Formats: structure tokens, C-alpha cells, sequence
């Protein structure tokens, strides 16, 4: 249904965010090709994470999950055995392409299949490279869609340059390479996330980080792990910029991911003027890890472009919020390269927006957001079945004066089950905390 | 409590519609979807395994829309079967497994097949071999023997073949395959087999060639829609037959009743035996031969069954069994899951005070043999034995309890409910 | 949904119907009330009987059931032990009506609840006669609607007038008589349904009757029967006019109920000067049974009216379309459901009968040849489909019959047994 | 199945225990009665919370709830329809109890049943005081067992005396004398969780207690409240004790509640001389909440007995792995089931700690370094397992704990919050 949200008088308190649902996906699938035993801790187990789970458990990999605690009995690619049922990988892109590389390296046949959105999302970009590498690969539209085929096993290492950047491929291709004979190297325009990169790493697997180019020796052996996942920035940064705007705020954010190419909302949020500090940085991984805390803050527009964007795009509606807040102008710049489902929300975030008050408009490369701007409410405004446009509606919300109702905020409690709950307990400590 | 008390039979008057052919029900289906219009098929076999061909041919773009025992199957030659977006679920199926393996080679796109357990245990390497050799991309588990199996059928370019197996689901893939190949496609084997695929299909609108122990097709054909009236499944047919033939005070009509000689061996058994048996109605139903068979109590004569008919009443001998028992003198039977079958058939009428032995190619029974109730008989989880064993009940003086009854009502649900109807219309006619 | 049914070139054959509904439910009733095993084939196995056999289960009866044979180990009402679990009735107007009267006998407490379909009908009519004989009866809506909730035991006979006419009423009393003390009796306006005594008398207890008095005294036993369950003359009765009607038509069918309180449609296909043979009546507990043969008849109209309509009201839909193939006026009058009757005069009429309704029921004329081409719909209600799927068989120009999954709930094989009665006629010629 | 527990370097953090699951039950039930929107937070939405929700649905009542909010749209008694399904009350004897009260109360039929196990538990103790009122219950087992028939409405107040402890029982009364004639009471020879007149308090009813009776006018009013439920005294126990024992550890505890009734552990906390601090001291929809915080501390053994057992039952598992590092005799005595505490022994020895069994409680004595290497079971028992389980980090090598599939049931995320505790004292020690 719907959620009515009134504003907020303060929020106060500590909060954990759930697992980065990268590194939750990577734990799992790198403990199955390891040797001894690996455990996780802060495992984020939803849909596609548990898909992932499903899947090894299908190429024989013992893996006990238990709410946000999974253990890994690995042995190794040498007792991963042959699947007598078809792989599913539910709705999770992530698994299809990464495990698409890892069963490119297996000697015997594997069939993947998803759900229906999956059936939609082009694999061509994947197992292009991976039949160059030696890799019997056949499905849907020639092996660009749902279902697919595969026998791997005998792998030749490759150097491959690639035109669009994408860091769900070049994770497939090193995880293939991981296993093949020679050098096996990835070329792209942008730099992209490096959770398969770093995590190999802390596995005990030697990767090369040269300019733009990354590379990996095969065989490498992998060896069990003790991981603790480290929480969603995505997530984190919903409340990082509530403690920001609304008044009387004081939240600290525990053991919070910080790497440094999906961190750009904590460089934006400091050039903006924050109150932020970073407590007890350490590296769990292979990542980054810290304690965030936020204050209310005065806030001022800040330009946003260049290799900024790629690290931060998920929080672009938030940051759109966000800067309705901050003196003079902030520009989000650079956008043109997102896919349209990013092009989109930036459509949608840009009219929910305005329903609530704030002087926002679309450009042809992202958005000018305008003034200092109290929002009103006593309006709908709808998630249009997107989390990301519901939470963040959701704590802009927190600011209006007069009610307002957030439709199809189900969307929301599926990704993220506690959002509210946690977003409550930030008031009602706050409200607690003024006593006489 | 999975046991049926069963009282010995009084008489047996009736009519009887035994459950359509699973073959033809397939076929029907199968074929259907390979042609030009709307096929409409009748007293098709609704169990699991025809309803998982239906399902896998509409996960295939074929509009299919089954009630009960009626089937229409729309258009629409191979120009309207579409690449599938979901993995084609074999279910239990044996025949749907190994036919549209042979159809799948045929097509120019990717497709997975899967079932159950069961399925994922059955070799299929002696079918994927061969139309690997027409051209097909085949892989699959264990190196393309075990389900799941994966399907891209390029060009096809016949083959002739042969085979040190007489296998009839095997001859089907090939003869299948070779429908849309180039340039004659033939399979030659030991035994001669099952001809369903060829009858149909040369009801069909296509024509196969016969050279006695090798068939051959000639790509590539076009199928028209059909009318297809599934004829009776002998097998089942057989248990009435019998009980019909031994029975005193029986008389038993059965409607339309595929007759087909390469499984109708069951048949010319009856009429070796001096039964009193008579064929009314043979006509030919879409490639098809069926009449309605119609016996009565009989004196049956002991005889040997050896050779060429073995195949074609394989399945029958349990019941064969039974029926020798009540015929003068000897009657042999000669030429893994075959002995174990013979053995039980064996050990239980033994019981029931049949003479029965075993023998390595099969066994002997002797003589006329009045059989006793009063003991508990089991089918061991065998529906042929479970129904074998029913049917020789009906004979005993005694209750005979019959063990492992819920095979049968999974085959033939309506089984016990037709005994009964024919028990007691034997009574209501007893009206003197 | 729907089916395209073309006329039919001839109907041959022989058919076994499905059991009769109300026999087959009472079958299990008495079953589970008697000492000693009951055994029943013909059992027609719909959603409906085999709520029944979920109910007696829950009150401790083993009951064995496989396609249409059941097994009731009966051990009398010592047997029915107080159900922990809710009587679940689905859809199941006799079951919830009769278990009502059953369950004032015993001395427990018990739950009946439905589907949202029983949760509309009302209860009143058994739950006050009962409640009046001693039975602590509570529920929705002051005990008219399920949920109700029911204890049983120590009940004294009633002498019941009532002004409406139904025999899962009368069957509810007469089976709380049976435990009751002393004489219960059941008076009614018209004579209705009396399967429930044919049947109490089969498995032995003594019931007296004058005509539309029946009374009975408590407490008999009930010994475990062997039970033929006849087929349903309801069922028979759109193949009994499929043969009269469709040329080249001989059909058999075997093992049909005969029971006079609702024989009404052989009536008037006798009436009509129908080809119709009775062969072989017999009496299986207690209920009348015969197997029926009827081939291509000439009927004439005739005046359907008074005592009968009651032996024939499930079969009125059929017998308009009978009538549309008669010579001459034939009148429906003296009925008082009354919206079935007008679907069945809107789509014959679009069919190209003439008919019209009346006030008191309607007016079918002469031999008109019906033209097809057209689509008309059962409205849910299966009866309308049957009557309109078997008109169809005699109309130049196909006929598509909507709602089609209405007859398949309540007679699967339906279609099944008319290609098969069609089939046939096409080897013969 | 089971989980291996190592032992713990250390705990530190704050952690927000689940909610309360009396008060969860409550807040629904009352605001389902009440005039006036009811908003509940911190809502603890186990299997039985939401039973209760399911069964106010099917009366009529607009209840939406999303994990562990819920919102309950109340327009009084009047707002309360006959129900056309059978209430289905799962495995909740909180549920059962409490709503034969309130159905009582309305004028029209109602069914209840349960699963197998609701299905064995006695309802006599509570039936046959309601039908004294004028309550119509017929069902199983002449009332007795599930299910049970009710028809309510005109109902007379009773002077009402228990010779058994029950704040069900107490509950489900005064829920009836809400809506009966004059003045209905009860009175039990112990006291027991006082939950149902504290929320009544707070929604806005006079309860008139002189000690041992309770008492109820009829009909107040109740008015639609925000409710935020405390966190579960007997939950945040398994923490407390925890951080009482392991070296190196200071855990606060969010807003958990302080109900004198079950905040029996807490006085056995400061009489074994622990330290616990207790800041945030308020009163919440009548409710007495505070924000615990326990550092490891020097514990002494101390009697417990009579006086203040009652109010600390389940905790008792828990209890006596906080005696096993006690320096002394310290032995808690009463029995008023008890099959529970039978089993905490022959385990607790087992990991070499000094237990032994007495007539109505248990010997302990000294303080005892318990060693690590053997199975632990706790019969599908949840309170066991728990204690079981933070008794484990102590003792070094695996100490195979089952029974963890049962605790997963009850605290969803315990073992979650556990690990949480270990690995930020992992980087809080960086010099």
C-alpha cells in the first residue's frame, strides 16, 4: 500500500544498514571455488543473493545460510559436480554474468535460466568474450538471452578490449581467467566497481590494477575466508542525508562499505559542506570499511560531473533531495551516458520533486537543482515501483511541512524490510531525548 | 489398506471403452503440431505423460487446448514453432523425451529439455548419437546421455543408419529428424518394431518406404491437420480379453480397440488357443488399424509362443500367463526387468495353485488348473502384475487379497470401477 | 469457457451415466452411521460427495475411497468420535443440510463451515426444526448461516408441518428421528426426493408412510449394505433426448435410476410417443433401476402440467429443447429458478425455436428446424449448457456454447461420451 | 539443526532487542476495540502477534501491519462484525485466552480454533469464569478444548477468586468486565504480569487496584494511542548475563522494558553486585522503558526465592549460567512447567560447572571456567538454546549447540545481533 509520513523534530541513534549486496553475492560464490571452509557475516539474504546460494548448492557446494550468516564448506573446483538440475538464477543479473564466467571454467555442462525480466536483460556482452576464451556456449537468441548452455573446462587466457564499461563482465571474464592457462586482461572506457578485483585479493589471488586495464594469472588457488560484509552505501546514504537536512540530527552509521567507486555521495556530501566524519577505517576485505556520522548541516550547491557520476549513480535521487536543501545552484552533469532506467528515475525524481515544493528541472545531461527550498506536503507522491524514488521520496518527506503520502512503497520493504522501522527508531530516540 | 479384497467373478456381461493408446496419443499430438491446420484428436489419453507433450509443444509457440479426452492442436507447419523462452519439461515421459529430440534437431534454434528423476536416470545417448550425426548440436549431462540436454538443429543432412538395438522410440528420433533433412534418411535394425510413427505419420500426408527391416523417409514432407479417433489401448484391452475368455458366464464387448499387429500379439494368441473371439467394425482410423472386440467364455487349447511374436504381445505375457493357466495341456512361453517380471508372474499364481515354472527365455504352465483363494498376492509395485494378478482372482475359490493396488490405480483408474460394472451386469442378467 | 459443436450425422452406443449425486451421498451417510462395512459402487466422485466423505472422517469413520468404489468401515454412532477439526463442507447444499440433522444426535460438539457459496445460503428451515427437537443449535446471522456450531444428544421426536417443499429438510429431521425418542414425523406440501427413505429402509430401519406423511421411530440399527449406486436420470436425461431428437440415433444406457419422484422427463417422452424401452427393472436397495434404449423418434406436443412438474424440474431446460422438435403446441405450466426458464426461451429463441414464457411457465410450438451460427451461453448454471450442447447436435451451421468449464465440473466426460455416441455412427454408415 | 560457537573475544555496541511479545499481542487487540486510530511501533511480528492480527480481521477490523509497524483503524465496539470464518488463532495462547474475553463481550457468534497444540491446552480455567458472567462457550470436550463456540453480549460483572496464577486468565476477565454491568474483579494468590491494566490505563480505562484484586468499571471508553513497544526484558537477559561474563565488554541496550513484574533479572543484576546502568528512565503507553547498559563485572552468589521469583521464570536458564562465574553459594528455590529446569543441569555439568538439583530449584556454587568440546541439545526449547548459546562464549573450542533451527524462530536475528557484538570489538581494539 501506501505510508503517510509526517515530518520529522530530530533523529538521534545508531543504525546498521544492510550488507552491500555485491560483496554479499562475491562471498558466496568465491567460497565455493575455495579450499577450507569460508563464513560470512552481514550477509544481505535477499532474493537474488539467496539465487546465488541456490545455484552452488546445485553444483554440489555444501552452503548452510541462516538469516544474515552464511558458512561455505569449499573444496575447490575439484568438487563442484556436474548439475542434474537447471540453474536458477531468479532475478539476479549479478549471478547470471558472474556465474557465467565461473561455469566457462567447469569441464562438464550447465544450463542457466532466470525469471521472466531475466529472459529480457542481453548476455551477448558475456559470452562473446568467454567463447573467445574457449567456452561452448549456446541459448536464446543465439546465446544472448535466457536460457543458456555451457560446457567449459580447457580455457585459454585472453587480452580483451571492450567498448562500453560494465563491471558485471569484466568480474565474469577475470573469474574465467582465474581457472584458464596465460595472461587474461580486461580493457574498458570507465573505471567500475572492483569487489571481484579486491575480494580475489583477500582470497589470496594476485590481480595487475594497471591504468585502466586489469589482469589475473590462472590458476591461482583460492583458500576459505572469514568475510564480514561491510553495510550498503546505497542505503546508508538515505540516512546520511536525512541526519543532514533534517533538524536537531545526530546518526552514526556502523561498519558502512567505503569503496571508493560507489562512495561519490560522501565526497559530494563533504564538498557540499557537511558535517560528516569517518570513525575506525580499517579494510575487511579487500574493502574499505568505516563508521559514518552525520549532523544537521548547512549545505551549499555543488557542480556534480565527470568520474564523479559512475561512483555515485545510485544515489543520484537522493542527492537530488538532498541539494533541494542547499544554498545556491548544484548541477548534476554527465548523465547522458546512463542507461534508461537511470534516465529515467532522474525524469521521475525531477517531477516527484516538484509535486513537493522544490525548484528542480530536467537537462540534457542530468538536472539543475535550484535554491534553498521548503518543501511542502499535503500531496501523493509515488514510488512508481521503484525503491530508490521510494526512499528517498520517503525521507524528503521528512522534511515537509503538512503529510505526505508515498505510494507503492511495498517495492521498498521488499528490498530493504526495515527502512521504516529504522527510520522510527531515529524519531522516537530523538523525540525521547528532549525530556525538560 | 493399499490391498483390494477381490471375491471370484459370478460372470462378466458388458460393454467396455478401455482408456485411449499412449503411442497414438502422443503422436497425435506431436504430428499435429508438425502440420498445416487444426488437428482434432478424440479419446486421447489424458495421464501425465501425454499431458507433459502437450506442454512441452506449447512452451514451443503451438496453441494446444486439451478437456478431458478431447485435443485440438492449431496450424502451423514448422514455420510457427518459435524459439522457446522456457526449458521444455519432459516430465516422466520417455516417448516425449526421445521423439521431440528428433523434432528439436529439425529446428534452427536453441532449446533445453528436462524431467523428473526418473528421466534424469534413462540413458539417451543411443538416441542423441545418431542425430548428432544428421548435424544437430546436442549437449547435455554426461557428456550428452543424462537430462538436462541442450538443443540446436542446424541444416539437416540425412543419414543412413543402423543399429545393433531394435528400439522403437529410437527409430522415431530418426525417422523424425530425418522429416525436414535432405536426402533419404534410414534406419535398419535387428527385430522389426513398433510402426506407429510410420502409420501416422503416413496419415499424416507423408510417405515413408518399407524394405522389410529397414525404413527410410525422404525429406522434406509437408503434414496436413487431422481428425485423429485414438484407438483402445491393447494392453489394457488384454485384462478383459482374458478374464472374458476364462470366466464362467462371460460375455464381453470391447469398443474400438487399436489392433495394430505389432502389438496386437495378444490377439492371435487367443485365436491359437481355439478362444471364442470375434472382430466386428476393423476399419482404419489415421493410419490406424481398430475394431471392437467382442468375447466369450472359452475353451482354450495350450500352445507355444516363441519368435517373431514376442515383441508384439511383450507386455501381454503377464496375462497370458493367467489365461494359459486355464487352457488343456502345455503352453510355453521362450524369448533384467523381463526376468524379474516372468519370476513374480511365476511365484504368485504358484500360490494362487497354478502350475508355473521359470525358465531362462521365459516359462512353461501346464495343463487346466482350477486356482484358490485364500492367500494375499502382491504386484510389487508392477501395474501389469498388479491387473494380471486381479484378473486371475476372478477365478479362485477363496478371496484372494491383491497387494500393491495403487499401480493400477494410476494406469488404468477406472479399472476396478469396469470389473465391477461388468460383475453386475452379469447379476441384473441373471434374471434367467 | 466455450466448445464449437457441429449437428450430429447419428448417435450410437451404449453409455454408463454418472452415479446418482443423492444416492451417492447418503451411500456414505448411512455407511458411516451403520454397524459393519458398507461398500459402494457407482459412486460419483464430484467435489461435492467427497466432502462428504471429508466430513465423516472427522468425525472418526475410515472411509477408503478410490475413483467410484468407497469402503466404509461403519461401526455405528459408538464409532463417531467429537471432531477436533472443523466439518469442512465446500460447496455442499445436502451434505450441510442432512450432517445437520445427523449431528443433533450426537452428544458432542461439532463446527460446520463452507465455501463462501454456503456462507449465502440459509439454514434456517433444518436448523429450527432441530433446535425445536432438543438440539443446541448457534450461528451466524442467529444460526442461518455457517459458520454454526452444533451439539447433539438427547432428542425428542417432533411431529413437523412445513410449508415449504424439500427433501434435504425432510431427509434432516428423518435422520435425527433416528436416534430421537419416540416418533418423528415429516409432513410436506408436494411429495419430494425420497431417496433418504428407500434408503434408510435398505440398510433396515422401519419407516411408515401415508402419502407426504413420513414418520419414523428411534432407535434402530443400520446394518452395512452392498451399494449399486443407480445412474443419475439428470445426466441420462440429455442423451434420452439426444437419441429421441438427432436421426440415426440408438442409444442404450445402462444402470439408470428409475425412481418415480423424479422419472418425470420418461414420462413425458412416453407422453410424446418416444421409442423409449425400460429393459431390466430391478431394485438395488430399495431404488428402482432399469437400462434405458431409445432411438429416433416422431413426438408430438403435449400438456406438461400439475403433479408432475415437481418429478421433473431439473429437467424443464431439456424438455424445451425435446418440445422444439415435437409436432405441435406443448405447454409448461403450474411452475414457481423461475430466471432459468428465460434463459432457456432467450438462447433456444436466438437458436431459432419459438418459444415464449408465461406466468406460470412457458409455451414451446411445433417441429422448428434450429439454425446455428450463433453463440449462446450457459450462464454458469451447467444445466442450460447441456440442454444448449445437445440442441446444438441438430442445428445446420455450427454452435459455440459458452461456459463450457460449468458442464466440465459437474460431468467431465460429457463431451467425451457424445463423440464416442457420434463416433459410432460414423462406422455403422 | 546446529551451529558451532567458539568463544568470545569481547562485546561492544548498542543493540535494540526485538519487541515485547505481550505487548505487541495487546496493542492490537486494544486498539482493535478502541475509538480513534491506534499507530503501534516496534512491533515484534512473530507467528502469534500476527495471529492476532488475522483474527481482529476477520471481526471487521482495518488492521494493516509491514514487519514491525502496524496500524489499526479502531471505531469501538460497535466497529466489530460477526464473522463469517472461523477464527484461526495458530499456536497463540495469548491470542485464545485473551479474545474468549473480548468475544464475550459482542452480541453475536464466534468460532476459535488453532493448530494441534493449541488443540491440547485446558480452557476450562478460563471458559467457565466467562460463561458465569453470561457468556455462552460450548465446544470440545465440554468447553474445554479447542474448538470453542461463543456467543456474547449481555454481560453481569463477578467477584472473581483464583486459586491458580494466571495473567491470562486475569486478562481475559477484565477484557469482559470492559463492557459488563458494574463492577467485575480478580483476585489470585500471587501476583503476575500486570500488562493488560497498564495498556487499559493507557488507553484511557480506570482499573482500580487494591493489592491482589484488580478491578474494572464497565463500559469506559477506549481511546485510539501511539504505542511504542519496549524491547523483551527476557530477550535483552541473554545480552545482559552475556556482557556480565565476557572479558572486555560494555553493550547498551535501546529502549528495552522495565516491567517490575519480569524485571526480575535486573534486581539479581544489582544484587550480584553487577554493573548496570539504566538511563532514559520514562513511562511508555504505561509502560516503564530505560536504556540498559552492562559492562563486565565481578559477580557474587546470592539466594533467590519467593519474593521475587515469579517475576523472572524463563530467565532462570539464563540465571544459571550467570552463577556459573559467581564466587559462592548461590541457589534459587521454588517450585510453581518446571520440566525445563530439569535439563539446564545434566548440559551445564556437562561443560564441567557446578549444578546440582534440588526439591524446587538448584544448588550452584563458585565460580567455574567452563570447558568446550561436546554437544549441547535443547529439546526444541528456544529459552535453552539461547542461554546454552551465550553460555558457549566462554568456553573455548566448538561447542556444538542444537535445537539453533527453534531459535530462529523465536529472535530471528540473535545470532546476527551475537556476532555483531564480537566483530566491533574487533575494531574497537585498534591501540
Amino acid at each position: 500500500n501506501k505510508t503517510v509520513i509526517p515530518h520529522a523534530k530530530g533523529l538521534k541513534g545508531t543504525i546498521k544498514v544492510p550488507g552491500d549486496k555485491s560483496i554479499s553475492h562475491r562471498a558466496v560464490m568465491f567460497g565455493a571455488l575455495a579450499k577450507g571452509t569460508t563464513t560470512v557475516e552481514g550477509f544481505l539474504p535477499g532474493a537474488d543473493c539467496l539465487s546465488t546460494i541456490s545455484c552452488f548448492q546445485k553444483l554440489g557446494v555444501s552452503i548452510e545460510q541462516a538469516e544474515e550468516r552464511v558458512t561455505v564448506k569449499g573444496k575447490g573446483w575439484d568438487g563442484l559436480r556436474e548439475p542434474s538440475d537447471i540453474l536458477d538464477v531468479g532475478n539476479s543479473g549479478t549471478t547470471t554474468r558472474l556465474i557465467l564466467g565461473i561455469l566457462s571454467t567447469l569441464p562438464f555442462h550447465s544450463v542457466i535460466i532466470g525469471d521472466e525480466s531475466i529472459g529480457k536483460r542481453p548476455m551477448k556482452r558475456v559470452t562473446e568474450p568467454l567463447k573467445s576464451m574457449g567456452a561452448q556456449i549456446d541459448g536464446r537468441d543465439h546465446g544472448n538471452l535466457t536460457p543458456l548452455s555451457i560446457r567449459g573446462g580447457q580455457l585459454k587466457g585472453i587480452d580483451f578490449h571492450s567498448p562500453v564499461a560494465s563491471a558485471q563482465m569484466k568480474s565474469a571474464i577475470l573469474l574465467a581467467g582465474l581457472r584458464a592457462e596465460g595472461k587474461t586482461s580486461v580493457t574498458e572506457p570507465a573505471k567500475t566497481r572492483d569487489h571481484t578485483e579486491r575480494m580475489l585479493e583477500a582470497f589470496g589471488v594476485n590481480i595487475e590494477k594497471d591504468g585502466l586495464t586489469v589482469s589475473i594469472e590462472g590458476g591461482q588457488m583460492l583458500t576459505g575466508q572469514h568475510v564480514v560484509v561491510p553495510g550498503d552505501i546505497s542505503s546508508a546514504a538515505f540516512f546520511l542525508v536525512a541526519g543532514a537536512m533534517v533538524p536537531h540530527s545526530r546518526i552514526t552509521l556502523t561498519n558502512v562499505g567505503i569503496n571508493p567507486t560507489r562512495a561519490g555521495i560522501l565526497e559530494v556530501l563533504k564538498q557540499m559542506g557537511a558535517t560528516l566524519a569517518m570513525e575506525n577505517e580499517r579494510v575487511q576485505g579487500g574493502e574499505p570499511v568505516a563508521d559514518l556520522t552525520i549532523e544537521t548541516s548547512v549545505l551549499q550547491g555543488v557542480e556534480i560531473g565527470g568520474d564523479i557520476i559512475p561512483r555515485l549513480i545510485d544515489e543520484i535521487p537522493i542527492i537530488a533531495v538532498l541539494a533541494t536543501q542547499a544554498s545556491g545552484r548544484t548541477v548534476i552533469k554527465d548523465a547522458e551516458e546512463l542507461k534508461v532506467k537511470e534516465t529515467n528515475r532522474i525524469d521521475t525524481v525531477v517531477s516527484e520533486l516538484t509535486k513537493l515544493g522544490a525548484s528542480i528541472h530536467a537537462t540534457d545531461d542530468g538536472m539543475i537543482i535550484e535554491g534553498p527550498t521548503p518543501l511542502k506536503g499535503g500531496v501523493t507522491v509515488s514510488s512508481h515501483g521503484d525503491h530508490r524514488i521510494g526512499m528517498a521520496m520517503a525521507i524528503a518527506a521528512l522534511l515537509a511541512e503538512k503529510p505526505v503520502t508515498v505510494e507503492g512503497t511495498e517495492a521498498i520493504a521488499v528490498s530493504y524490510p526495515s527502512f521504516f522501522d529504522h527510520l522510527d527508531r531515529l524519531k522516537s530516540e530523538a523525540e525521547n531525548l528532549y525530556f525538560q
